[PDB]
């Protein structure tokens, strides 16, 4: 692939040289191959989070007693790894012979932390058998361990799947890059109080924006509406993970 | 015990002598038994199902495409089910020992079926683990097959609760028979629109009475109450199964 020209930078000013930690050159690598590999495309939706919202309020009391913060994170892993088995060409990764889907029969999920040193995706392992508290705990944990540089090799590794969350920052919705060889990633903003039509007029309903970037190759533009259709539905009312 | 003395019935008109099936004996013979043995109470509950109502009534599509009903025993049976785990003194039986509680591990629940040969209690098995559309079908066939004398006495066994809804024919509330050796039965009757105080007015919310009798050697007052008031709690919002 044809390089980009070297620049003399200091002929229009002063520079100065910092350098990248091994984190983010291997970060910058993964990501280009990546980017090279997968033909990307991104599914944009909201979702209704109005009632979610109620919910994760309410429990505040019942997490606080567990030790655990309930935020937003393990609502969505455990509605992703719902969705995950009932799609299950979501989860799984294109055979090295670029003709055979490998599909896994398990959920393990990855969320992206970020550190000074660089971006880590620490991985839970079987988020479809654990509870939101035991996901609350577990998430916190795995994220101290990866800004405290203790987060063990093991514990990045097998994820099928991919939650990159920056709704605590800021952003109406973006394009994340799929980390290969995984086939999706689900990007998470932030949410907004939208006026929402409810056959007669506009109630402000409270809207979560999540951005599906996914592999073009293995998954096709119906079928990733369809994803986050159904998340969608799931986070307006997270009872339908019961039947 | 002294027995009853004998009346000659027909001093008084015209007597007829219909007999008893072999199940209303055997019936008979098991209702006498526990209640001589169990010390009853009864702890009266409501709950408010007006959101559980509205989310049985939404779920009518997906419940059709499964092919099941979804009416309030599997949501009644889950959530007893994820109660039994959390007080696990309901979940056991006296040893013959009368000094001992065995604690089941295991959470199977039978349910009344009133059939016309006498009253059948169909066990489904690991309720803990089985979803509100897997309980809906399930509990439908063990019915059908109660009704239909298909029901084999595997079936009957092992229970470790029964839950026993009369709240389609009518009721306010009932005292039910413990089914011993089990330590409790939950009796659920007619769900009805009632004023409920939200602070400054009233509302009408659906409320479901709920008539739990227990085993006072086993169960105490205090836990009894806690019970149902944390049934109550769950059926107002089944989402904190979730956690």
């Amino acid at each position: 692939i044809p390089p980009i020209p070297p620049v003399d930078f200091a002929k229009y000013g002063e520079i100065e040289e910092v350098p990248m930690t091994r984190l983010m050159q291997i970060g910058a690598t993964n990501l280009h191959r990546s980017w090279l590999n997968v033909p990307h495309v991104t599914q944009f939706e909201s979702a209704d989070i109005t009632e979610l919202e109620a919910f994760r309020v309410a429990q505040k009391a019942v997490a606080e007693k567990a030790g655990v913060k309930l935020t937003v994170l393990p609502l969505l892993l455990k509605a992703c790894a719902y969705l995950l088995k009932e799609l299950p060409d979501f989860n799984s990764s294109l055979a090295p012979s670029g003709q055979a889907l490998i599909r896994k029969k398990y959920v393990h999920i990855g969320f992206a932390v970020d550190t000074p040193d660089g971006l880590l995706v620490p991985v839970i392992r079987n988020v479809d058998q654990k509870s939101l508290l035991q996901l609350a705990a577990e998430a916190a944990e795995l994220a101290e361990k990866a800004r405290s540089k203790k987060l063990g090799a093991d514990a990045m590794q097998g994820a099928c799947f991919t939650i990159a969350s920056l709704g605590h920052i800021g952003g109406t919705a973006f394009t994340p890059i799929v980390n290969a060889p995984e086939v999706a990633i689900l990007g998470v903003s932030k949410a907004s109080m939208q006026p929402v039509w409810d056959g007669k007029a506009f109630q402000p309903r409270l809207m979560l924006p999540l951005s599906l970037s996914y592999d073009h190759r293995v998954i096709n533009g119906a079928a990733a509406a369809r994803f986050t259709k159904r998340l969608g539905d799931l986070l307006a009312d997270i009872r339908a993970i019961l039947l």
